[PDB]
DNA sequence: TTTTGCCATGTAATCCCCGGA
DNA sequence: ATCCGGGGATTACATGGCAAA
């Protein structure tokens, strides 16, 4: 389990708050940009959605 | 991979059967058919996978 | 308060379901 | 049969915050 810096986490929101999906070409820019792996962007994303749908 | 098997006439009649009356399974109902037959649990659960998409096409 | 102990909660990652190709 | 990309439900485990002498 890789725990995420807070600067990959405020990215990784900033990202999710314009589109809550990723592509392939954006999974992988994002992976790039951060220096993670293309499944932590994925899964980030994932759980995220699964968070907030789990309030309302 | 998994391999590819054939179904015989009466492993067929009897997924067609189960399928008429509902087109998805749950877990015990897989387990019980997938014994009942002698198939395997993913062989039955991809069988009715694929009924469907066959039935939603035609 | 300290500082020691345990457990609730958050979350990354997994598992399994589906349709579609 | 495969593989992908959703979803829901979980599991595993690390940290946080609170209990208590
Ligand atoms: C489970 C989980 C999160 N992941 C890891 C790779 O793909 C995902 O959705």
């Amino acid at each position: 389990r890789t725990a995420f810096s807070s600067e990959q986490l405020a990215r990784l929101k900033r990202e999710f708050n314009e589109n809550r999906y990723l592509t392939e070409r954006r999974r992988q820019q994002l992976s790039s940009e951060l220096g993670l792996n293309e499944a932590q962007v994925k899964g980030w994303f994932k759980n995220m959605r699964a968070k907030i749908k789990k309030s309302t």
